[PDB]
């Protein structure tokens, strides 16, 4: 079918980027054409500091709650199982995990109980005895099993590379080189590339994060042609609009 468009909504303040001003928002986006929309509201990068499961749910579920009510996948950006499933009790469709279950292995038992999604995205320290792909193709494959243990199908298994973690410029470009080998896992992939630095290497020189949504959408683009099935993109509009076309194309070609 086409390809879901996963808008962000970063509860916080973003160098990258109220609940009724927050609504407001998510109504712009399925209108510029989201079909999910990631709500979070932590980060897992070495630059910050962890804040409590509490604090974290002051801050998703007054967005949350507001929005559960829309025609559009609601998609939580945690890797707590209690943040998932307070969330997943109020009807959101997908768990967006950026660490693949293994902050919190509980997480595969709370998607599986309420039959959602969830997205298991690439992560770590930056170590690795072997190289980057094969690597990232081993720790996926393993939680992607995990999660099917518990009772997840496949189709409802996504996998992230998980650009900007645990990666250099280098080893990302390793990776958005042979992203053929990832969609060979028959997993859904999703790809989010948007804004990132990996985005500022592509221009050559040193831009704003708004400036670079031209860019995002060429990784887009670039990665429908490979098979994924997912972007996740800070300007909505442009990468929406931009996958009908190239789905449009794809499926042209299929069927002639
Ligand atoms: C500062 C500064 N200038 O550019 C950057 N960009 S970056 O380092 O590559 C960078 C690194 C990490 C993040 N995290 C943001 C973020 C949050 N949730 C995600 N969920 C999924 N499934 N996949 C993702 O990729 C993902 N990324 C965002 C940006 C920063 C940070």
């Amino acid at each position: 079918t086409k390809t879901k468009i996963m808008g962000i909504l970063n509860v916080t303040p973003d160098s990258l980027s109220n609940v009724e001003s927050a609504v407001t928002r998510v109504k712009a986006m399925m209108d510029e054409g989201a079909d999910i929309i990631d709500v979070g509201g932590v980060s897992t990068r070495p630059g910050h500091e962890m804040i409590t499961v509490e604090e974290e749910l002051n801050r998703v579920l007054p967005v949350v709650e507001a929005i559960v009510g829309f025609d559009v996948k609601i998609s939580v950006d945690t890797f707590r199982s209690e943040v998932a499933e307070a969330c997943l009790k109020l009807g959101v469709d997908i768990i967006n995990d950026q660490w693949a279950g293994l902050y919190d292995h509980r997480m595969f038992q709370v998607v599986a109980k309420y039959d959602a999604e969830i997205v298991l995205m690439h992560n770590g320290n930056g170590n690795r005895d072997e190289p980057v792909v094969e690597e990232m193709l081993t720790s996926l494959l393993a939680q992607a099993h995990q999660a099917k243990i518990a009772g997840i199908p496949s189709n409802k298994i996504w996998l992230d590379p998980g650009i900007g973690f645990a990666k250099t410029r280098n080893e990302e470009a390793e990776v958005m080189a042979r992203l053929d080998e990832l969609v060979a896992t028959e997993y859904p992939v999703l790809l989010a590339t948007s804004r990132k630095r990996f985005t500022k290497k592509m221009m050559g020189y040193d831009t704003t994060p708004v400036e670079r949504d031209e860019v995002t959408a060429a990784t887009t683009a670039y990665g429908i042609m490979k098979g994924v099935r997912a972007v996740r993109v800070h300007n909505v509009e442009l990468n929406a609009k931009l996958a009908k076309g190239i789905d449009f194309l794809k499926e042209n070609e299929n069927a002639r």
